[PDB]
């Protein structure tokens, strides 16, 4: 994640998360061995147990994996995920029209450059494209183009296996939404599971007696099953189909839209923590991930034309990333406000950054000195830490700066 | 309306709509004889059959009745709108806090100084409210408050008659809202029918067969029956009973939204008077009043705190006034610009008015001249008719007038 030096570094056992240290990740971990223009050498010691000892002595003499990309399809894979994204992206671009194109693109391809089958690969994930009609095939050979379903995945870079699942979910939920809460738009923004979080299914169901009423309205349309979630208070539950992986997928779906629920309505991370047993790192990075999948999901709808979605969705992506009421999200503009600073100046009546812009930087001053409990008091992401003053002036500047960048 | 005068104001009959004329409305006609500084006199002519030489003479010397208003409750009634509106307008702005002050201020109203059972019509004007939580009521005598649903009334200036039903509407919508389409949004904002024109029954359950699902997945929702329109193609129907009357006005109300649906997507008004029979003056006369029935709707959801539905309605108020696509939108704000003169210029390519101040005048000019089909061709509401190069530089010049207004 980050360059840190030190001079001494330990790794307490060869074996990590039950398997054998990968090569590449010991490599990145003994290389910041060594103070630069500081120490006379680095040092690194692999502590180790006796019985582990060939595994530690593997990890000092190894060396890295040669480079082998995802382009290669497996046994049993007649079309890979990558091949389809590329395929798609230069038919929908419109940068390789035809199949004399399609092999031409290929052979640039670092797969083409390492075999140095492919073009039957070409031609079945083409095959898929078609059939579901991200692209149409017309006669010259055959000219390919795309179809809105097409052109709204290159845009909102979905990936097209996905698009199937997002195209009929967003359309069952036009068929009937609960505008009662946001609850319902968050479902629909709401990332694929990836085990973010280990769920406590005697929590999530006793969550489920109190969830309000207009939030269980919302669940009876997403898919979610009192039966089902009592199955997993019950014991563990396995899926065998593909079936069975979607219907367990909405349960674990829904818990996550509940965590972001009382996110974007301010709840202290300590008490989402308490209330979801959620570690603040893991919301933190699910709110970044779902702020992302926000993002998508409103050009989706965009290029679709489906106007009254895009209405909707397009105040989350700021409103997830931040985690803040709808009032916030202008003050938020000014980017020394997280949704802490945010609502201490909202709290005194700085409703707007124009509002902002004017304000007496004694005032801001004395705002957050009082609201927030020298010293670096303030920690800015950007920055080291900041004195009440000069953040407050230079809030004042950059809400200023905001009205001149936004006039011109 | 406007002022024309002639010289002769000839009047058909004594009869009007089968009643004898009003006094007010003959007068207002026959005032209009004599072009001042152009004839010596003005003249009107009656012209009367021998069976109506009474009503003439009747109209003749008859003059004006005194005036009386409508805060007199009649023999059989507990209270009147316009004295509930009087009575929630002064509680809820907060300038009659008690009973002592509410008979305070009707000692003001002209309903008094025509006097001079008003202290008992106060009361129950009270109490109609306070039952329904519009205001609430603490100890001191009373002290009266507004509810939400109380200040939300005041604000849209809708009636406390209708608000009990346009809040249980907006209610029930957001536990299920078709966002597949723009009609449940359209039957939410349409006015009551208000005999705005005779239904054709016949016609409208053809209609009804061809209507798209997602708009009759609508029509099921807000309450329409197919075997009710059958019914009225059957014969006459009637409504006895306020249960009867609605459902009435919901048949009534919907057929209005599918007008405006046409309307809002720039079917011409040839094609929709053909479609539906409608006059001219009976969609533009719709058309204005269903463009401020969706400025009140939209004032009421946000104070309620209806974010969701004040993002969908919001837009519909501008859409109806001019009857215009989402795109023309902005174009519009250029009040020269009228719906046809918008979708010329964006079919020119001038999508968004900063393109239009920045456009040529000489080419506003030929896309006007060209599109449009000298002797002033393009007609301004607020001016006589214009010349294609006066109209495109006053175009070109209220474009930038806005990004400066807008700037500043």
């Amino acid at each position: 994640g980050v360059n840190l030096p030190a001079r001494r570094v330990i790794i307490r056992t060869p074996i990590f998360g039950g398997r054998p240290l990968d090569i590449l990740t010991y490599k990145q971990m003994v290389g910041r061995a060594g103070r630069k223009g500081v120490d006379t050498v680095g040092e690194s010691i692999l502590i180790c147990k006796n019985s582990e000892k060939s595994k530690g002595i593997a990890l000092l003499q190894g060396s890295l994996k040669p480079v082998r990309s995802c382009l290669q399809r497996r046994e049993g894979e007649e079309v890979t995920g990558s091949m389809i994204r590329a395929i798609l992206e230069i038919i929908v671009g419109g940068v390789a029209s035809t199949s004399q194109d399609m092999h031409t693109y290929a052979a640039c391809t670092f797969l083409a450059a390492s075999m140095k089958v492919q073009l039957g690969a070409i031609e079945a994930c083409v095959m898929w494209l078609l059939e579901n009609e991200f692209i149409q095939s017309t006669e010259a050979g055959k000219v390919y183009h795309p179809t809105h379903l097409g052109s709204a995945t290159l845009s909102s870079s979905l990936s097209p296996a996905d698009t199937l699942d997002i195209f009929a979910d967003l359309q069952r939920a036009m068929k009937g939404f609960v505008l009662e809460n946001d609850l319902h738009i968050l479902y629909l923004v709401t990332p694929m599971f990836e085990d973010w979080t280990t769920i406590d299914w005697y929590r999530f169901f006793c969550l489920w007696e109190k969830l309000p009423t207009s939030m269980k309205r919302v669940a009876e349309l997403v898919g979610v099953e009192e039966g089902f979630l009592a199955r997993c208070v019950k014991g563990k539950v396995v899926a065998r189909t593909e079936r069975q992986h979607r219907q367990m997928a909405i349960h674990k779906r829904f818990f996550t839209s509940l965590v972001l629920l009382d996110l974007i309505s301010e709840v202290p991370l300590r008490e989402i923590n308490q209330k979801y047993g959620c570690n603040r790192g893991q919301i933190q990075s699910l709110q970044q991930s779902a702020a992302v999948y926000a993002g998508m999901i409103t050009v989706f709808s965009n290029r679709l034309g489906w106007h009254n979605m895009e209405l909707l969705l397009s105040q989350f992506q700021k409103r997830l990333t931040f985690g803040i009421q709808r009032e916030l999200c202008d003050l938020v503009r000014v980017s020394l406000l997280n949704a802490q600073r945010a609502r201490v100046l909202y709290a005194s009546g700085f409703h707007t950054v124009a509002d902002l812009a004017r304000a007496n930087i004694v005032e801001v001053e004395v705002i957050l000195k009082n609201a927030v409990p020298n010293m670096r008091t303030i920690w800015v992401t950007g920055r080291k830490g900041l004195t009440e003053r000069e953040a407050a002036a230079l809030i004042v500047e950059e809400a200023r700066m905001i009205l001149q960048q936004d006039l011109v």
